[PDB]
């Protein structure tokens, strides 16, 4: 868990940050050498719903609108939506859940997006998960920068804001996507310790998704049925494993993405069972 009272307070401020701040900002995402830039609008509405829109600023015009974690509309093909399931610049953390699996040390202060921030070094307590370096907004607790690091200290993933405006909630129109944003049963029998199912949900073909988290890390497993002789291997750079598996409910294309070591991802995928 946290290694000082300071780390504890800041961990706490982090967990509150998602449901208590409205903001607009732009950030960079990098995962295993990929590079993309995104604008985000995030607003706590009247009924406390957390409403969110992401717009990819480069590459293909791609958008996602979420309400309390549930996606209202999304853009593009399958691989795009894989990339989206990982686009969680500001997520809900669960300090009590995560404290069993990580040690958290206050390193000092920093600057991100021109704002004062606080730095936590987050170290795993086993080899089933990666470490993080987290930079928390001094003012709001929001995660300005997140570095995913392996045991050898190599950078595997970067979330990093380039600008953040927490001074006034976005207007209604800023929370709405465009016409290209399209409207709108399995289990893992092995999970790494501490991981629980965060979320499950279901374009060219029907695909099931399971997102898992340990209070800190997030990874997702996509299960795509089957054409049977013409399988689609996900070949994106953020893909951790993509396997064709034979289950008791037929052939599945199983793809794991997110913040999860390869060996761990492989064990999860191989444990996927129908219900």
């Amino acid at each position: 868990g946290p290694g000082s009272a300071d780390a504890s307070d800041w961990l706490n401020r982090l967990a509150e940050a998602d449901r208590q701040n409205s903001f607009q900002g732009t950030f960079v995402y990098e995962r295993n050498g990929s590079f993309s830039t995104h604008e985000i609008w995030h607003r706590v509405e009247s009924d406390g719903a957390v409403r969110e829109r992401l717009l990819q600023l480069d590459g293909a015009r791609q958008e996602v609108v979420r309400v309390d974690g549930r996606t209202q509309c999304i853009s593009g093909g399958l691989a795009d939506q894989l990339a989206d399931a990982q686009l969680w610049p500001v997520r809900k953390f669960d300090p009590s859940q995560l404290a069993s699996w990580y040690d958290l040390r206050l390193v000092g202060e920093s600057r991100v997006a021109g704002r004062p921030a606080v730095v936590l070094a987050v170290t795993p307590r086993d080899q089933h998960r990666y470490g993080f370096e987290l930079h928390l907004d001094r003012d709001t607790g929001l995660p300005l920068k997140s570095l995913l690091l392996n045991e050898k200290g190599q950078l595997l993933e970067r979330f990093q804001f380039t600008q953040l405006n927490t001074g006034a909630a976005p207007a209604e129109d800023q929370l709405q996507a465009g016409a290209e944003c399209q409207v709108v049963a399995w289990r893992s029998e092995w999970l790494p310790p501490g991981f629980t199912l965060t979320r499950s949900f279901m374009t060219p073909d029907p695909v099931a998704c399971l997102t898992y988290g340990d209070g800190l890390a997030r990874f997702s497993v996509f299960i795509e049925p089957l054409m049977v002789g013409d399988a689609r291997s996900q070949l994106g750079p953020t893909v951790v494993v993509s396997k064709r598996l034979q289950t008791d409910d037929g052939g599945q294309m199983v793809t794991v993405v997110g913040e999860v070591p390869l060996g761990t991802a492989e064990r999860v995928a191989l444990s996927i069972r129908p219900e």
